[PDB]
């Protein structure tokens, strides 16, 4: 689950925040929103940052249209496959 | 699951946005919110667009009272039946 989390967190941050210098905030940002997604928080108005109803309009930029596709795959794998594998283990 | 998604996405967009010219945004709009519903985002303040607490007051129009009924059926089929069928397959 942690590897799946980082496989999404790292590209999301890199695509959406391409002007960053090194900081320990990078560590937080690559884990934080992806973890809360496990529990069904999709951050609906942050998904497409170039939409009119976006709460992150300044983040709109080149390549940012990729991250909804990434998040679509992430939740399918994380929220549906991996959480229910863990639940299947707990059921045994 | 994809057919169920489009069976809801297409009427929702058509009823709520009846003045559209052809664009590739139509493709996004018929899939986007219906996909995030799979994961429990109901878009609560967008459901009834003619309500006082609606975040889409300009969308209020003829026939827009239909879309809460459509979304009620969609989530029951998608969120409850189809996701748990997929989970049942994963459990096997
Ligand atoms: C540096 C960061 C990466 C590593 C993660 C460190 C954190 C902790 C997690 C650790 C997870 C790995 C645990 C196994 C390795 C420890 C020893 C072990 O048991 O080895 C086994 C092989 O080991 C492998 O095959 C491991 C291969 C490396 C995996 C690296 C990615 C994992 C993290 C993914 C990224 C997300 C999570 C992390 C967040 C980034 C062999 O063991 P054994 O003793 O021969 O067998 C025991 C049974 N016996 C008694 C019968 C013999
Ligand atoms: C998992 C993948 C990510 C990368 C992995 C590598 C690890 C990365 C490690 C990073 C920690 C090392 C860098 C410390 C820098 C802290 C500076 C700072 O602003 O601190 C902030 C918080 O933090 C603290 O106050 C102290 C640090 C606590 C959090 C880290 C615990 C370790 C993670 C546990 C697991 C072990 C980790 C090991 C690996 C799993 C203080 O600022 P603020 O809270 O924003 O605001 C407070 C109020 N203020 C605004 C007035 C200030
Ligand atoms: C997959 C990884 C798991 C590995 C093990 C555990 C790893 C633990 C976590 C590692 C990530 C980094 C830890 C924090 C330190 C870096 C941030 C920092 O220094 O400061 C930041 C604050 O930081 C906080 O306030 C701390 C909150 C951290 C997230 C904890 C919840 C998510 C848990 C996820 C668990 C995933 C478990 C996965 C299982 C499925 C920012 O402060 P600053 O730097 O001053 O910046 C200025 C900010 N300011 C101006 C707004 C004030
Ligand atoms: C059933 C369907 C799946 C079929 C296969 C996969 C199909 C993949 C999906 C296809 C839908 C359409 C793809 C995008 C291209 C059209 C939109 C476009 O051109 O621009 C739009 C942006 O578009 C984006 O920012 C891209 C985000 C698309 C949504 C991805 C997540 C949903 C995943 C769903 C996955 C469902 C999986 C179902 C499984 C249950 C709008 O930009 P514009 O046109 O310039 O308009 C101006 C807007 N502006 C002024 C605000 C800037
Ligand atoms: C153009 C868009 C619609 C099509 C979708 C294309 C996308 C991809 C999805 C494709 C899903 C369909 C896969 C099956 C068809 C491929 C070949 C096949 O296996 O045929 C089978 C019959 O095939 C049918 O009965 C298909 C009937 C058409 C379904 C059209 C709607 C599906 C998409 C709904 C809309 C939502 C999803 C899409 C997003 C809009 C017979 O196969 P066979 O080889 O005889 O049997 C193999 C076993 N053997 C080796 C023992 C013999
Ligand atoms: C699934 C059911 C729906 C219909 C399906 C039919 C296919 C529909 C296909 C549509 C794509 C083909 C037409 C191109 C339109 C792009 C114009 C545009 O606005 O681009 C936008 C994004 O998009 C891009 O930048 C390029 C397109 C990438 C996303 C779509 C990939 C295909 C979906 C994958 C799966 C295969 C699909 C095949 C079938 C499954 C750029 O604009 P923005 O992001 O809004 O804003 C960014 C900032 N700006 C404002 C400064 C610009
Ligand atoms: C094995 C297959 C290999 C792939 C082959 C296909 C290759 C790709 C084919 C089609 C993708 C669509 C074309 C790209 C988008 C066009 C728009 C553009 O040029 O500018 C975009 C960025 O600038 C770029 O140059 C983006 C280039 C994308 C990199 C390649 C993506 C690969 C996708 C992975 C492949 C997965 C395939 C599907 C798997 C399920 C947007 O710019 P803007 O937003 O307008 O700028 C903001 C302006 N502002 C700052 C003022 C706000
Ligand atoms: C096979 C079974 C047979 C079906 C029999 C039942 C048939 C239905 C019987 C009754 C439905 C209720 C009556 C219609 C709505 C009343 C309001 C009205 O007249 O105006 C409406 C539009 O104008 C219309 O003419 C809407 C007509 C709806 C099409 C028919 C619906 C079929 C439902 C499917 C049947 C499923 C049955 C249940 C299944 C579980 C609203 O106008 P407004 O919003 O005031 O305008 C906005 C003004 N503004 C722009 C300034 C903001
Ligand atoms: C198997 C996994 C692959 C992914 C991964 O784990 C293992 O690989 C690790 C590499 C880490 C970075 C290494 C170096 C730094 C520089 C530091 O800079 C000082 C601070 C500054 C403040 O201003 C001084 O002034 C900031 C932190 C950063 C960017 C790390 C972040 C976490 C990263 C990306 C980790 C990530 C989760
Ligand atoms: C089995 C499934 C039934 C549903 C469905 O899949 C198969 O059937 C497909 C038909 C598609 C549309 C066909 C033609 C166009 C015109 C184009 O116009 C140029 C743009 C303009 C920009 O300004 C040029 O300048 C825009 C796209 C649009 C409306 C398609 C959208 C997706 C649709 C609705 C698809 C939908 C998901
Ligand atoms: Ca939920």
């Amino acid at each position: 689950m942690a590897l799946v989390l980082l496989s999404f967190g790292v590209p999301r941050k890199a695509i959406l925040y391409p002007h960053e210098e090194p900081s320990w905030s990078l560590a937080k940002d690559i884990v934080f929103h992806p973890y809360w997604m496990i529990f069904g928080e999709v951050y609906a108005y942050e998904i497409d940052v170039c939409a009119n109803d976006s709460t992150l309009p300044t983040i709109c930029g080149p390549g940012t249209w990729l991250t909804p596709f990434l998040q679509a795959v992430y939740l399918f794998v994380q929220y549906i496959i991996m959480v229910n594998l863990l639940i299947a283990f707990f059921n045994n």
